[PDB]
């Protein structure tokens, strides 16, 4: 029956659909000396609040050496503040990767057996990254171009440390966000896609033995 | 050239008028005997948005640590996360209100900088009124989308009693986050983004030489 394929076929997508909500919440199963995606993306976060403190503490020592002689002191803050900008979105690049090869080892997974499947599913998850990455970065970029708005030492150290707090939990905050849950939630809306044109059915179930 | 002279008083008018906008930008305006400077203005109201955060906060703490009371006399994870979400999409509009509040006191402040650099140029008078108000949509516009969007990331997260710590270390953390971030989206778009649009669609006035004598009517 057309309406056999049609379930089997729900069925292929939904079990797919539910491993990547376990990645995006943190659950899915794992090995005995494997990782879980979700620590593998704290611990580049506590990489990025190590940035962050090696670039406050040289802020603090080159700023000093400056004021042993006003908005030439401040250029030097706020270009402190720039030069995490890179590293930032360096980072937006990192965390997208390690999240593409989960999302593509949950397709080979559930789709190993089904070669049509596996290829489109990894075409979706190519598609969805250029473009949650092109809008992660974005929004990384807005956020450093708004941190540039701020005796006077403590002034200046005072908005140093601000800013350094602000990067340190947003950056993270944003590649979450884009690079995580609307990735998942994006590449699940995709696949579901496929019910639509019910003449591709057959193709997307083709099996091994006979391709 | 009287060409040159009128062109030079055009331009002496206009920078007038960006300089006293960057006053108001740099909070550095000058202020009637017992007023307070826009800049400060801004200040209590983000003095007072981090009352509400904190008082929002608590809220949430009280009713949180009472369902695990009511219940104790994780399968109910999903319904205390839902009160942890709950406490933080209610600040959501209290944040685009806030925008609004706002907005509307730098669109005043940049009306006043108008009337008093050209109230004896009605022409330049308006068309410094249409772009300040053009702006002021636009701007808003980008404003509430950046907060909007603000809230729905924040809702992802990051014994009864580990629970507990957790679900509020996550509204304590985002909290610190929306206290500190929606002030810093509005004055970015409603003060210096506002201002420094402004100013340059001023300077464009400069374009059409024929125009000048419009502007500077002064009947």
């Amino acid at each position: 029956d057309e309406n056999e394929k049609m379930f089997f076929l729900i069925d292929k997508v939904n079990a797919f659909n539910q491993d990547i909500t376990a990645l995006m919440q943190g659950e899915e199963t794992v090995g005995e000396e494997d990782i879980r995606l979700f620590t593998r993306l704290r611990h580049e976060f506590h990489k990025w609040s190590t940035i962050i403190e090696n670039n406050f503490q040289e802020g603090h020592k080159i700023l000093s050496r400056k004021i042993q002689k006003y908005r030439t002191f401040e250029t030097i803050v706020k270009q402190q503040i720039k030069a995490l900008e890179e590293p930032a979105v360096d980072m937006l690049h990192t965390v997208t990767d390690m999240v593409r090869l989960a999302f593509t080892d949950v397709s080979i997974k559930n789709f190993e057996e089904f070669f049509n499947l596996h290829r489109t599913a990894k075409s979706k998850i190519e598609d969805i990254r250029a473009e949650q990455e092109r809008e992660g970065e974005k929004l990384i970029r807005l956020h450093f171009q708004m941190e540039q708005i701020v005796e006077i030492f403590q002034h200046l150290m005072a908005y140093h440390q601000e800013a350094s707090k602000r990067i340190s939990s947003h950056i993270p905050l944003i590649i979450q966000f884009f690079m995580l849950q609307t990735y998942g939630q994006q590449l699940q809306k995709a696949m579901l896609q496929l019910l639509q044109d019910k003449d591709t059915y057959s193709w997307l179930l083709k099996e091994r033995s006979d391709t």
